[PDB]
């Protein structure tokens, strides 16, 4: 209820069919914007900006109670009570495709299918698991972000839209920017701190994992490890583009895959 407001919950289009636009890290709801067309005459979409987004009030943030992804999975569930959307198809990016496997192990009623784009269910590496990060990386990144967050937000957003694309570029660092230094941090510490794979044979949900040629935080390898390990009937589908933001990046060739992913569900 609150919430609705706090979160700045978004209802467009109309149909049968409901979707929720669930960004990542980084960004606000606004980086759907380039998609949302494609989608709005077939289905009725929520939107929503994640509690730390640059876009809601930074003193809703509470540090002990969003020191583990479950509690951003609440807050999604209690949107979508609030709307009383019984069920739903679920996009989610980055850090949301983490909230949206978790959201849809604690309800399985409620999520119809998932669509993940720029998806891990782990960064660190580990014997036989390739998470493309390894612990002293990461502390570097967190050191920089602490050290100086304007230039880390400078050199991470080219890194982020990978191919050079100076428009997503900028959009990309205007919301980066935006973000609460202190938030982001403690964001990025939850983000790389999170190990889902353990609890991907409990998702029922069919999905889709969405992998371009190239990720800085998403190696080749997760994909595949995804599809042999969520629950669900799941497949992998290609963009012939690089990237962590496609939606920014190359939004009709993304809006492609989003409109054959959710057809029927
Ligand atoms: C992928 C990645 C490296 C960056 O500096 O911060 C991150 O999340």
């Amino acid at each position: 209820a609150k919430l609705l407001q706090i979160l700045n919950v978004r209802v467009v289009g109309s149909g049968e069919r409901v979707v929720v636009l669930s960004h990542g890290f980084g960004t606000d709801q606004s980086a759907w914007s380039r998609v949302l067309p494609y989608l709005t005459r077939d289905h009725r979409v929520v939107l929503y900006d994640l509690v730390c987004a640059g876009s809601v009030n930074p003193d809703h943030f509470d540090f002990r109670r969003y020191d583990n992804l479950d509690a951003y999975v609440d807050d999604l569930l209690a949107i979508l009570d609030a709307l009383r959307i019984p069920r739903c198809a679920f996009v989610g990016h980055s850090v949301s495709a983490m909230i949206g496997i978790l959201a849809s192990i604690r309800r399985p009623d409620l999520f119809a299918k998932l669509v993940l784009i720029g998806a891990s269910p782990r960064f660190l590496n580990d014997s036989d698991y390739h998470g493309g990060f390894e612990l002293e990386e990461i502390q570097q990144v967190f050191d920089a972000m602490g050290a100086n967050y304007s230039a880390w937000a400078t050199g991470y957003a080219p890194l982020a839209v990978g191919a050079d694309v100076p428009a997503a570029v900028q959009e990309f660092s205007r919301t980066l920017f935006n973000m609460r230094p202190d938030i982001s941090l403690h964001v990025c510490q939850t983000v790389f701190k999170t190990d889902l794979r353990g609890v991907l044979g409990m998702v029922r949900a069919p999905c889709v994992v969405v992998q371009t040629t190239r990720d800085v935080s998403v190696p080749a390898s997760v994909a595949a490890y995804l599809k042999a390990h969520l629950g669900g009937r799941t497949t992998v589908e290609f963009l012939q583009t690089e990237g962590h933001l496609p939606h920014l990046s190359a939004p009709s060739l993304l809006a492609q895959v989003l409109r054959r992913a959710l057809a029927r569900y």
